[PDB]
């Protein structure tokens, strides 16, 4: 693995049992790209489209599309780059699975930081909701704090199932199952 992040996602499929065939997976925040290779071990003889993106370059990884850019500025809309780039992957499709993993960096004022993964958060939920499938699932890492809950309510509007996982500036992933529009 290209990075030790790879065993969060390791534990999150294990739980949540969300990596399976035929599905177009996304994975934001992916460099240097250790999910991306999780993704493929997970989905080896399965049919899957799996697409990263990151506003850093990541080094190429055969059979994953990386597209570089920063959601929350290059996606077009927000609270063409992106958009264009994942037209041509995907054509008239949706996205089964979008994972987050991405993470602002920290001013070392906690409360401003829980503030700026609330922004980020939001940003990439404002974009997933644009690209996922009904029935989707979404995944979103952020820094725990006071507007967690908050955010977790705003997703259980959208999803059947929201969940925390256990806290890791600690951070945690929101788990959101079948995707169902508002
Ligand atoms: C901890 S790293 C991800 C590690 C990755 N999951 C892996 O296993 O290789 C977090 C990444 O989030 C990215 N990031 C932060 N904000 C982003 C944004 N708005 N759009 C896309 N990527 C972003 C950073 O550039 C960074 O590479």
């Amino acid at each position: 693995y290209r990075s030790r992040a790879a065993y969060k996602l390791i534990e999150l499929d294990n739980k949540y049992l969300f990596l399976k065939k035929n599905k177009i997976i996304l994975d934001i925040g992916c460099y240097p790209g250790s999910w991306c290779q999780v993704i493929l071990e997970r989905t080896k003889n399965y049919k899957n489209k799996i697409i990263g993106i990151d506003k850093k370059i990541m080094d190429p990884i055969p059979n994953v599309y990386f597209i570089q850019g920063e959601i929350g500025k290059d996606n077009m809309n927000n609270i063409n780059s992106v958009d264009y780039k994942l037209k041509e992957i995907l054509q008239d499709k949706k996205i089964d699975i979008i994972l987050s993993d991405a993470a602002v960096p920290c001013i070392g004022n906690k409360i401003d930081d829980h503030l700026n993964s609330c922004e980020l958060t939001l940003s990439i939920t404002h974009f997933m909701e644009q690209y996922i499938n009904i029935g989707g699932t979404y995944i979103v890492k952020m820094y725990l704090g006071s507007q967690t809950n908050n955010l977790k309510t705003y997703l259980k509007g959208m999803f059947q199932l929201v969940h925390t996982t256990k806290p890791k500036s600690r951070e945690i992933y929101l788990v959101c199952k079948n995707f169902l529009g508002r």
